[PDB]
């Protein structure tokens, strides 16, 4: 058995790999974004620079969780990623959409975890979610409600001039 | 005969020298764009720019092609110089489809010069193309078609308001 | 269809995006060598870093392909990322054995392309593997071969010895 | 009509747009010029850099002359221009008279212009030209004139050694 | 056999190491070429460190080949080297003569090469070529033949004079 | 005959030629050395190192005695450079007893040298000898003496330990 585990459940184990597929899903996904933004006949650099970074935000909790598993004792296991749901993704107000779709699946997915940690009463697990997931999760999705509101408010009836405007005007670009 | 020439085919030189000519008329229908989008009856400072950096980059390519003959020992020959195909250049759409056309002449004249110099066995001519001419274009030919996708989504049904906005706020101005 | 595709087959397209699947398959599986070699169990900080520093790099490659993709216009498609070949990754020796095998198929994967291109007379696309895959590719290679033979001189009767000093004196650790 | 033109009549405005083809076509005999003291069976580095600088000014003068007709109201015509009057240039000697000889049929286009200025009661167009084109064509026809006495001096019965000693000690090179 | 090496034919290993050989044996020539014009009785620095330099960097190209041969898997083999094919060198004409000679039958041998590595489907070797050494060998001979050029036009009927002229004039000396 | 020459015998002469062949020829011996211990499958980057250092020390040599020749009015006299004694170098151990071997051959050659000019009267042939070879050499000597004793201690049962132990922790590398 393990030399340094203790107090960490098989439950939690397994949960953290399952979760971990669900941060490189997310991952994949929002880098199947950030590609789709870039292409020629889309073209809207600050959506593109926007999912991007999302790509390398959800991927570096991925390896955070993987980090933890082995402070732990448990053994990271990894199985096939998925790929994401569209080949294309629309809009901007579509892809945000999704975006937080997906923000919301995830944000549940940790709070699912925070509820097992506490019934095992594994309160390192319960601290390390609070610390590094809950608090940027919920600042993510505060951020993607915010730009939803603003795509929403630019649509009126010239989509096309409103997709612009926010791309150049609220999103990072060059 | 030349002291330096080797492996340098009248096939080669022959082709070099007319693409000398496409390039210093794509630089000067770059000039004629520029200083159409500079009138007062039409100022787009942003369009005049991209127009006049763009005469300055087909010149290069066509003093790089003179360098390049003559390090081969083959004899720059000049031609007539035709002038533009307009003297009026319509919108930044118009201007700008021009250009992508354009481009795609000049590529298509690059691919045909590799594709000699590939049955000549002639790997300098071949990786010279390669090096400073085949990835400049496909840049330039996707960053086009970023505009042209933005110019078009910026229509709508207020013009003008487009024209404006797309040169305030993508192209490179005072 | 594609305003600035030019020279650019269909069937290009489509190994460059199995390309991918391939770059970001060993990218996963370098993920995983990387923290088998963190557990507490194995304890190789040296070969932890190697690896994960190649988890980057393979990700680097799948992502230089698909901005070429686009650039090109085609279209980026992504597919189900298979799980890495093992769970658990033996020896550094196993280890090192399993990613020369993996380069090589990678290697062998970018010369097919190559060859495709050459076929297909897209001299972008093979100057494109030429100037950022091939040679980096080889570089990597000899590197891992030249810690093979050094790990295969430090395994005499004494393994978990020779296992040690390779980690402390060759490899890149705190 | 023009919101901005005043004061510039037809006469001048046609007379501008055939000075601008005579600096483009001059600017193109100075590019030809230096390609040929560029070959490996001339060499005269000194010589090339000259020309090459020369075709360079020119086409400085033809864009100052484009921008004063938009800032006139007047339209920027564009024609085919001529390629230069020989394919090879024979000596220095040869080159700096057919030079000079270019220089003065520049130099009294611009006195032509200023006299049609001066009949239209046109002050702007005078004072232009006075500042920026008239001075600088004296200083380089002196210029020019300064150098045909150096070179003829040195032609004595050793050709080749003034040739060279010109080109190395008056002419500016690596 | 060799656990890196792949896609690389014996054929090409074999023109690797005769290429060596070439280019050691060209070093060679220019060492020898160097003493003879630092002789009291010849004493024309310029040309010494001409042809110094040459040596140098004829060396590193035997050098880089090596490299590249191990990088691949192949075996440096070493072969005799045979001594340069004259003893006295005669004038600065008859040594840049004798230079030129010699790049055109290493620029051959690379062109050679290059071909081999064309027919064996080798686009590592191929790129390896393009990047380092064919470039790099019309720069040279263009180089070169810029100086016969100069040399031959200073002979007139004063060798000495022009011998000394072009030493001091054009080659870099203290 | 030579306006400089005094006090330089015809056989002083000779044997500096001689004396410049046979450290060409260890420059050679150990050009192989290196490229050998850079082989994938030895892979001995300290040793590598070690070589090629000594193969750019030994072409010194060679070069400060051709300097001396023409410094004294004697010619440079350039013949065939044999090949290495071996094309493979066994261990590092084989490889540093190679080299004590060579250096003493080189070392005796000296001897031989200096004895020639005592017996000639020439001292400034005997002092150039003394101030910039036999220390060199009896220091480089001692340094493989001490290199030999080291590696010797590390073989004990376990030789592949050994070897790396020596390159890693006495050897010069990355
Ligand atoms: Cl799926
Ligand atoms: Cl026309
Ligand atoms: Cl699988
Ligand atoms: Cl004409
Ligand atoms: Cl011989
Ligand atoms: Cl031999």
């Amino acid at each position: 058995s393990s030399q340094i585990r203790q107090n960490y459940s098989t439950e939690v184990e397994a949960a953290v790999n399952r979760l971990v597929n669900l941060y490189l899903r997310a991952s994949y996904t929002y880098l199947s974004l950030g590609f789709y933004f870039d292409r020629d006949d889309v073209a809207l650099e600050g959506v593109c620079h926007f999912f991007r970074f999302l790509a390398f935000f959800k991927f570096f909790g991925a390896f955070r969780l993987l980090k933890m598993q082995n402070q732990r004792g448990g053994r990271a296991l990894f199985q096939d990623l998925q790929k994401p749901s569209q080949d294309e993704w629309g809009t901007t107000l579509d892809a945000m959409k999704a975006a937080i779709v997906l923000e919301k699946s995830l944000n549940q997915a940790l709070l699912d975890l925070h509820a097992l940690g506490s019934a095992q009463a594994d309160p390192h697990l319960c601290d390390f979610l609070e610390s590094h997931f809950l608090d940027e999760e919920v600042k993510l999705i505060k951020k993607m409600g915010d730009h939803l509101t603003n795509i929403q408010r630019l649509v009126g009836s010239q989509a096309g001039l409103g997709e612009y405007l926010f791309e150049r005007l609220t999103l990072k670009h060059d």
